[PDB]
């Protein structure tokens, strides 16, 4: 199903590194950090072709029984279909700090000021090959 | 619920290190590597007090819609309730190689000669605090 790391708490000052491969012909895939599949504090979507979006990163949060909030977008897109990627995430109570494969970084607000997350999952057209959460 | 790493393939030649804390008053907890909660190729149970078993490691496999097979037991038990533990697991097609916190090792046959596992989970009276699978 989706690739999941569940109930191993991702807490303030810990680092998460995930690695994987993008599918050939991928439309989009996302890395999601939150509390459940309906409650995501950081959704990082990698859009190769989705609607009118082509080669864009879109970040947002999804509030439980409410829905997606305001999208933030990034132009940084060092990703290739069929190829490997590696992303490291850490956060404090105000900001998620994301570092991409090529060293570029993206920052996204920690909108709920949460201090720990119990679900990390990947969805869409990619697969995970390793994970370090420590 | 239980602590889970699902659909990030644990393949031949990869290493899994999990760390956690045993509950005070723990009865037993296990680390399970397999295919599903009913299909476990390596169940490593840490029994502080379970029936007649006190401070023993018990290893076994659970075959889907069939049940547990022959138990193997180990006397090695460097574990304390309330304390931290760290275990590293790797396997080839014949053997699971387990290394405990204090450097002692336990080996258990890879009974089905499987080459990859899609579910790792912890159950019982402990919690996981970090994981590296790479």
């Amino acid at each position: 199903d989706r690739a999941e790391v569940r109930n191993i708490p991702f807490k303030l000052g810990m680092y998460l590194t995930v690695g994987g491969v993008v599918n050939s012909n991928a439309t989009r895939f996302s890395i999601n950090v939150g509390e459940s599949t309906d409650s995501i504090a950081m959704h990082m979507d990698h859009r190769f072709s989705y609607g009118a979006d082509q080669n864009v990163l879109v970040l947002n949060s999804l509030v439980h029984n409410v829905g997606w909030q305001q999208e933030e977008r990034s132009k940084k897109f060092p990703f290739t279909k069929g190829d490997h990627f590696q992303t490291t995430i850490t956060f404090d109570t105000h900001t998620f700090y994301i570092q991409l494969s090529n060293g570029e970084t993206v920052e996204f607000p920690n909108r709920n000021k949460d201090a720990a997350f119990n679900l990390i999952y990947l969805a869409g057209d990619a697969r995970l090959t390793f994970v370090r959460l420590e």
